């Protein structure tokens, strides 16, 4: 079982920034090992005025192959996963409030997943911003019981590469590396 | 809420080719209502610098938002999905025999989920090859205990818009449309 990293949060918070800096290393671009995207996922919007004024848009996921296909039963969707949660840190305390509905989803959805905590936006927070929001993880969001166990929290520019970032990126390796070997442990 | 359709079958049979031509529909409306993609999945090859059994892969899933992660819920994955089963017709009647694992696959998922069965290269098939699957497919594909309702089965050309497409594209949208219906019938 291929270890799936998960990343969450609400819209706009930075996820897609965050895994293009997290994967940037361009010392080989990004040089997956197949021509074909293993999984496709868009939106087929159909107007059919001919029917009975029902404009329907299908969910269309497009798999290369038979592996791929494998990859989303149920097992491999709910058991091995890391989890990124991650929030925008420039609109304060407000954003660490709504990770606990995301803390409560992914608890349901994958009892065993481990959660690492991402804070976006730190280049355009301010300190009163960051104290606010280290104080609410440590004392409402850590070590919560209905809580997916959270590995580590980390504060970032996801724009840039920086100290901050090649700890996350390391973070999230080790806790892969990790989360594989112990569920193996009997 | 909203229909998947999971199109399916080996590498190279005409997934995405068959999809965007389809997707091409009546020259109309082109809008995607989100900005960003709803649910990105890319492959994370790792060079890592512990020594030992190394180099591990990532398979990560890039969700917009609340919506989308809620959308992958395994009730909407397995009970709120139409497949479209493909295979290359120019490879002859042993890509029929490799579509019955495929939908012993399919019926594991959901006993209630349909499938069309759409054989592409239409173009580069000789006639022998398109007989010879037709009698195949209906012999030992259709009506099966065991298999998934095949609702209908296509020959096109995947590349080009064509009136085997446009039926194809009919048979999604009424198959879409009519979902619980038929299963309703027996169930
Ligand atoms: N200044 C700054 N902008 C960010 C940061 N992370 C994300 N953004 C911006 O936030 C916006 C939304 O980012 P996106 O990756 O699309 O968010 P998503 O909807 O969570 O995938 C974009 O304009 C990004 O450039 C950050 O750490 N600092
Ligand atoms: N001549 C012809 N080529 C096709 C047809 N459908 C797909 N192809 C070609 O088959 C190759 C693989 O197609 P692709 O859509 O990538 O297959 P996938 O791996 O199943 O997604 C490409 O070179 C396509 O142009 C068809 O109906 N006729
Ligand atoms: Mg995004
Ligand atoms: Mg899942
Ligand atoms: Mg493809
Ligand atoms: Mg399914």
């Amino acid at each position: 079982n291929r270890m799936k990293l998960m990343i969450v949060g609400n819209t706009g918070s930075g996820k897609t920034t965050l895994l293009q800096q997290l994967m940037k290393t361009k010392k080989s671009d990004l040089g997956m090992q197949s021509a074909t995207v293993g999984i496709d996922v868009k939106d087929w919007p159909i107007q059919i005025r001919d029917k009975r004024k029902r404009d329907l848009v299908l969910n269309v996921w497009d798999f290369a192959g038979r592996e791929e296909f494998y990859s989303t039963h149920p097992h491999f969707m709910t058991q091995r996963a890391l989890y990124l949660a991650v929030y925008d840190l420039s609109k304060g305390q407000a954003e660490v409030d709504a990770m606990k509905p995301w803390l409560f989803n992914i608890k349901a959805r994958a009892s065993s997943s481990p959660v690492i905590l991402v804070g976006t936006h730190l280049d355009v927070s301010d300190e009163k911003q960051r104290k606010a929001c280290m104080s609410k993880i440590t004392k409402e969001l850590l070590n919560k019981r209905g809580f997916p166990a959270i590995r580590d929290y980390h504060f970032v520019n996801a724009t840039e590469e920086s100290d901050a970032l090649a700890k996350l990126r390391k973070t999230i390796i080790n806790e892969s590396l990790n989360f594989k070997i112990r569920d193996q442990l009997v």
